[PDB]
């Protein structure tokens, strides 16, 4: 409380009447701005949402939400409210050439609030300009590489974007470039700790003092268990593509709850079935609304994320709400190695290949504290191909589902009849979650 | 003709020579509190006053790879990197080379992208694609800072995935693209095979270097996708790309010298060459102030093209790069660059754009890859390809095999191109 540091602390510690009334005036900005975006403009208009609608911020109700469905619906612009032409300076896309992706557009007001909010999160859990932070995440169209690119500069922090993969090369950079920060998803920090010792290294006697994980969900039990194998404090770090990316809610050092950063976005849970609002502090679906935004806003977006509003004041003196871990989703969504994936972006793929059976399994394993993606689908007895042929096939499947759910999956050609039958295709998930 | 920094850009040969006056004074004021340079100087008698002129530059000896090598990874930082370091780039076996940035180095790195992609003709209502390889390589993150700089909608779709290069390019509606000239290539390649002309994209513009390429090359990328393509120079060492930039012109690439200083030495007496003449490339930075490089010797083979050029600018244009000096291989004795041969291969409209040199015990064998538009039979592809062993003989002065491959057959890089395999 007396001893605890803050980024911004007139807007992290503000009262939570001060908090409404800026969320208000920031909810109104925000329904004005979207309202010049084709999808908004056609929203408002079938459901008289106007100037005058959002009076109180209970009146956000009177909006209908913003599913994924309705986006690539809209895919690619359908959404930009701004002029992209002149103030457009980027573009996050999700994977994908099977379906429509999601797509959200940037202005430099965007990436200046979202790299601020990466600042906040990183200053708050102990991170100063003095660190030297390492982000291991895969840079390119996924938001946690430029997310905390971006945030880590602003702090003022010596950064090294590594980006994903080459253990070898990320333990290199640790030794010589004196690494006390880092950002990871939780399996890969418990296999850099692992590549630690195979190379002679003790992983508790190193320059590392913080690691910020996040990109999937983790039990407390997982994450104290890197907190002892690399002997450093390890903080639970939530974000998505639609939100910016990384940001968007952070452990404080209390290591108690998600702080949501409140003046940038408006939470709600919702019950997944009537749409309502859960009796305070019930496990409900995430639906969030953008409030400094101003490009592409959105509002009321259905999350699909399974989680709770966390009751109490926190000890760290913040007033900005805390959620719980995201255990689960509402919709057929999985994550692996920190990637998010559609089963039908596997179903589009093997359905192209004739010498494929309709019956698929997506098995989803930890092996060496590493997870594991195995993609199983029967032969079509119709295909007149031998093992070379079949098994070029095999290495093309591969090929054709990484290049799609930008992750390299397990391929197995199993026997016609041998997999289980059900009628959806479900993904068998055999991780300890 | 339109300037990002017109009062630089178009500055009178005089003004030129105090900036950069000024700023050497200045770097090796920064240099010296290096535990690198400041052992250097004191070694050389290098002191405040010492420079006095931009021909006193000489009395400092060269920094080589290998100084690098030898004080990897912070022996030549002179900023305070815990207070003011900012980022770590790697140049691409052995031990990388590293490079360490202050926010001022990474706004004047920026500013200088910005500065390039503004004199090719690219504006904030551009939408830009960077297809280069992100994290530790410079190629990334310095086109998406000076890019979101310019205030192009940027996509930094990074390296790979052709369908999904291709996928981004028709729904956002892509006007300039940065790619090495091998994968520029293989997008236009993609296009084709999934049924779309890759001449009638909304590409305007395309960025290419990395790679030493000719000028036909360049002028094949450009037929392919229907675009105007630039020769872009950089390195690691000296930020990364925006060191130097073909004009509108298209005739050599003008060398910012408000924040480098140009040298062309002698490889073998450690002299600047006679006005014009091929020599090694001896850059030293003037705007970086974390880890100024003083007389770095980059091992790339180049000249300094004599004139004004037409587009208004005053600083100095370096013809394309010949290769670089590990580039070199020696069959029979004598002593051949990779271009030599390229140079021919590009003159037959018969060949590909993929070839591949290799050397076994010695042997030279010259792989190269039949254009598709090709409808020649056996005795006039035969006498076509005694027709290259003969202009090849008459240039590398060996005679090398040459093979004609199938299309697609020859291996394609995940970064630059391979040109030589030496399995000897
Ligand atoms: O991703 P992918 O394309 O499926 O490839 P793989 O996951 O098979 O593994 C390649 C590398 O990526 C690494 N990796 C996987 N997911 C990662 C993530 N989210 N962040 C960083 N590295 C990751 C693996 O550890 C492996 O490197 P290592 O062998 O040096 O330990
Ligand atoms: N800290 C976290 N804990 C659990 N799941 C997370 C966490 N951060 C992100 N996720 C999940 O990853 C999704 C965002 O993925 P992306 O859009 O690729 O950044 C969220 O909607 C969550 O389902
Ligand atoms: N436009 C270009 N033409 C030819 N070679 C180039 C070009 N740009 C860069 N290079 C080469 O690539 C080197 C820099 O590589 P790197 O620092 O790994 O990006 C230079 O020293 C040159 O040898
Ligand atoms: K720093
Ligand atoms: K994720
Ligand atoms: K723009
Ligand atoms: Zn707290
Ligand atoms: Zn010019």
């Amino acid at each position: 409380g007396m001893s605890t540091q803050y980024w911004e602390e007139e807007i992290e510690i503000m009262s939570r009447e001060k908090l409404q009334e800026l969320q208000l005036q920031r909810l109104k900005k925000t329904i004005n701005i979207a309202a010049n975006s084709p999808y908004y403009k056609e929203v408002f208009s079938k459901n008289g949402i106007t100037g005058d609608s959002i009076q109180s911020l209970d009146d956000i109700r009177k909006i209908p939400f913003t599913t994924k469905s309705d986006m690539r619906a809209n895919y690619p612009f359908g959404l930009v409210a701004g002029d992209m032409k002149r103030d457009g300076v980027r573009i996050h896309s999700s994977s994908g050439t099977t379906g429509n992706p999601t797509v959200i557009v940037h202005s430099q007001h965007d990436l200046d609030s979202w790299a601020n909010l990466v600042a906040r999160c990183l200053y708050m859990v102990g991170i100063r300009k003095t660190d030297v932070f390492q982000n291991s995440s895969g840079y390119g169209m996924f938001t946690g590489g430029l997310g905390f690119q971006y945030g880590a500069e602003r702090l003022g922090c010596l950064t090294v974007p590594a980006a994903a993969g080459n253990s070898k090369r990320q333990i290199k950079f640790i030794s010589d470039f004196k690494t006390t920060a880092l950002h990871a998803i939780p399996s890969y920090a418990i296999r850099l700790a692992e590549v630690f010792q195979e190379e002679g290294i003790d992983p508790r006697e190193t320059t590392l003092k913080t690691l910020v994980i996040g990109a999937e969900p983790h039990t407390d039990e997982q994450r104290r268990k890197i907190e002892r194998m690399l002997n450093v404090k390890a903080y639970n770090s939530f974000g998505m593509t639609e939100m910016n990316g990384p940001g968007v809610a952070f452990e404080c050092q209390e290591q108690n709850g998600m702080h949501f950063w409140e003046d940038c976005y408006l939470v709600e849970i919702i019950d997944p079935e009537t749409g309502e609002p859960v009796p305070e502090g019930e496990i409900g679906e995430l639906v969030l609304t953008t409030l400094d935004r101003e490009m592409m806003p959105l509002i009321r977006y259905r999350t699909r994320d399974l989680t709770r509003i966390l009751p109490g004041k926190c000890p760290c003196g913040r007033t900005h709400l805390r959620i719980d871990r995201i255990k689960g989703r509402s919709d057929d969504m999985f994550i692996i190695k920190g990637v998010n994936i559609f089963p039908m972006q596997v179903e589009k793929i093997l359905v192209q290949f004739p010498e494929l059976g309709s019956n698929y399994l997506i098995t989803l394993e930890t092996v060496n504290n590493q997870d594991e993606m195995i993609v199983e689908v029967e032969l079509s007895d119709l295909s007149t191909d031998n093992y070379i042929e079949l098994e070029k096939i095999r290495r093309d499947i591969i090929r054709q589902l990484k290049d799609e759910i930008l992750v390299t999956p397990k391929v197995k050609l199993v026997k016609k009849g041998s997999l289980p039958q059900s009628e959806a295709v479900r993904v068998k998930d055999l991780r300890d979650n």
